[PDB]
């Protein structure tokens, strides 16, 4: 997949962890997360498609990548735990980290 | 997983896209197929089992492969954007590259 | 996610391989399985926070992961080619290298 279609599928995979039941429909929802960005962070969104692989501005992008695979990584082992109530709870920040990235590299 | 045990994913996933109701389980299924290949693409299939990794057969696998998750990845955003439809519709001529894929290098 | 996160992921989706039903749903968690030793290799567990990468201790690490990634493929192709009750039983050995893995680093 490409950036944006990883992108939307840390999207509807909040929308699914909000509205998910049990501790495996979040736990299940968090690595499709993390399995977005395991493949979406090797490539290059629609911003940067003309900017050096050793610029800061595509170095800035992924760092901030990075701290998406480092928060969803904290989720899934509140999930794994057990913990569905605080698993969610990181998930609504994650939700912060994902959108402020998502929007930044939009277009 | 080794080869084929990936590719027989890929065939088992465009089962349950082709009955899938809703958009979550098509892009689910669809994340699982470029997973499954993923993992597969670093394998080597049985026929070149003794092909130099420089051979153009063996090349020729691992394009091959690429174009699988090329293809993928456009169904996967077509699943993203809430297209159902469509993205049914790119699985059927997913199952056109995997089927061909899968048929040359069975043995 | 960290070590530990991915290795209480192979032991919750034990719990749904051994209750699932049809060979999909494991499938499925198999390749979740799978896919948390595919980011959780790569890391590092709590006791060998502090041993060489190239400490035989640290490679025994590497090679025993390497088995269960060997292990749960096997297992993957039993589920693949439709023998939901052969992979179970391959997922019940599987249940020992997972466990074994687990309590020797989880310290
Ligand atoms: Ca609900
Ligand atoms: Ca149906
Ligand atoms: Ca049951
Ligand atoms: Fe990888």
């Amino acid at each position: 997949a490409d950036w944006e279609a990883a992108m939307l599928t840390l999207l509807m995979m909040l929308k699914v962890i909000e509205k998910a039941d049990n501790a495996a429909q979040v736990l299940t929802a968090l690595w499709f997360m993390a399995l977005a960005a395991h493949m979406a962070a090797l490539a290059t969104p629609p911003k940067l498609e003309d900017k050096s692989p050793a610029s800061p501005e595509m170095i800035d992008f992924r760092v901030g990548f990075e701290e998406l695979a480092t928060e969803i990584g904290k989720a899934i082992k509140l999930a794994a735990l057990g913990k569905v109530k605080e698993a969610q709870a990181a998930a609504e920040q994650l939700k912060t980290t994902v959108n402020a990235h998502w929007q930044k590299y939009r277009s």
